[PDB]
């Protein structure tokens, strides 16, 4: 199934999301219905509470046909270094980029599908999708990461956009 995903300025965004107890077939449906809804999003990667399930999960598969799909629950940051950014965006802050502040090179510990640990050292753009989506999970936007005025701006703007959205 495809969630909705929540869009600012929704409260629910802000959520400190609670890690997983066991990896079981709950959460491999949550999953699958993840990796659905970014990809019928358009998105490269998607975390739990950006669909009001607020646990620790991200999805992220930045490959050309999905033949590269990858899991995290439970992530933990255990490195990062040097600094780099590119025009973010982000799936609930509808239509809006900013370049924002990123570690270059980032080593995690998480679980897969499965269930399993692993560890992921990663650089380039999985780096920066990596630390967006941790973000998500303690309820932090990449807007955050902005003037005030910035912000202000992008708030007036997606409100506009889904102003629209009910379309009616
Ligand atoms: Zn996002």
């Amino acid at each position: 199934s495809v969630l909705q995903v929540l869009h600012i300025p929704d409260e629910r965004l802000r959520k400190v999301a609670k890690p997983v107890e066991e990896v079981n077939a709950e959460i491999q449906r949550i999953v699958d219905d993840m990796f659905e809804t970014m990809y019928a999003e358009e998105g490269i990667g998607l975390a739990a509470t950006q669909v009001d399930i607020h646990q620790r999960i991200i999805v992220i598969d930045v490959s050309e046909n999905r033949d590269e799909r990858l899991v995290l629950i439970n992530p933990e940051l255990l490195e990062k270094s040097g600094e780099t950014g590119i025009e973010e965006g982000c799936l609930s802050i509808p239509e809006q980029r900013a370049l924002v502040p990123r570690a270059e090179k980032v080593k995690i510990r998480a679980l897969d599908r499965d269930g399993k640990p692993f560890e992921l050292e990663a650089d380039g753009l999985l780096a920066i999708c990596i630390q967006h989506e941790m973000d998500h999970l303690v309820g932090k936007l990449f807007m955050d990461y902005l003037s005030p005025l910035k912000q202000q701006r992008i708030r007036q703007k997606v409100e506009k956009l889904d102003r629209l959205k009910a379309r009616a």
